[PDB]
């Protein structure tokens, strides 16, 4: 395959990504603790937002409301309002470092992740958290919310990827949480986990340098593959929406293309000096972004020779 590049960054180093559901833009959250918003139809910087002290690892739009979340090693979730250029509030709570950051697709709910080993769900109408999810024993490096279903999946340094089922604070809404699966395999910690957008699969990327498949059930799940190559840390991993692809990001300096089939690599790139950190996709379009030491790139993903 082949990377078009659609635009590019050049920054201090890049910690997290976040594209617009609907508009041209993206949200880069930086080292220096600044957070970027770029158009990257035009090349331009729409605005920035200062509103953390150390790394900002933590970005994610909401997919309706004018709304944006970021997450800082500061501890601080910060809720923001874009179209006014507001900070609305800070969502404070974590005692470590938070790692991820998001909004649910239909519930007002932000999740967030920390290094203090838990896992928290805020509501940003009532601004209360309303669950703690302990029982990692070490950092949570990733969450997510499921598509579709009441689960949320985290990866941690304990080297557990957990399934949670949320049923119960869904019905709250209208015991809380309950742990469902404790997936184990990975060796080392583990950094990253995704869902795929449509399929009943799971990602999980760490220190081992491994990425994991698995698929699930509402009853049980199951290790399907691992894809072997990276020969540094997998710092991010994802499903591609629209081909049976996996993609991986990691500190080999790699974002590495692999057959979800197969799990046989697909495409390696490669950059001479700059680690990658973060991979994102967007929710419709042909269209990437990753960071990494020297900035963000957004790029669409081709076949090799396609012009």
């Amino acid at each position: 395959m082949e990377m078009l590049t659609k635009f590019e960054s050049r920054s201090s180093r890049a910690k997290g990504v976040a594209f617009h559901p609907t508009q041209p833009w993206i949200l880069t959250s930086l080292h220096n603790g600044r957070i970027q918003l770029w158009d990257y139809r035009m090349g331009t910087l729409l605005d920035r937002f200062d509103g953390h002290d150390g790394p900002v690892r933590g970005i994610a739009f909401h997919p309706t409301q004018p709304l944006f979340v970021s997450g800082g090693d500061d501890y601080k979730v910060n809720v923001w309002n874009y179209k006014s250029r507001k900070l609305l509030f800070s969502l404070c709570g974590h005692m470590d470092y938070v790692r991820v950051c998001t909004f649910h697709h239909e519930y007002p709910w932000i999740l967030s992740c920390s290094d203090d080993q838990t896992i928290r769900i805020w509501n940003w109408q009532s601004r209360n958290c309303i669950a703690i999810l302990t029982g990692h024993s070490h950092a949570v490096m990733c969450a997510a919310f499921h598509p579709s279903e009441d689960l949320i999946v985290s990866a941690s340094l304990d080297q557990t990827v957990r399934v949670w089922d949320i049923s119960g604070l869904r019905m709250k809404n209208a015991t809380d949480a309950i742990v469902k699966f404790v997936l184990e395999g990975h060796d080392r910690g583990v950094n990253w986990c995704a869902f795929h957008p449509t399929l009943p699969l799971i990602l999980s990327a760490g220190d081992d340098r491994l990425v994991k498949l698995w698929r699930m059930t509402a009853s049980k799940a199951w290790e399907v593959d691992t894809c072997r190559g990276h020969f540094n840390n997998v710092s991010c991993c994802l499903f591609h929406p629209h081909q049976e692809l996996i993609l991986s990001a990691s500190e080999d300096k790699t974002i590495r293309v692999w057959d979800l089939n197969r799990r046989t690599a697909v495409q390696t790139f490669r950059r001479d000096n700059d680690r990658f950190w973060f991979i994102t996709v967007h929710p419709k379009l042909n269209l990437f972004a990753a960071a990494h030491d020297s900035g963000v790139m957004v790029f669409k993903l081709e076949s090799a020779w396609s012009h």
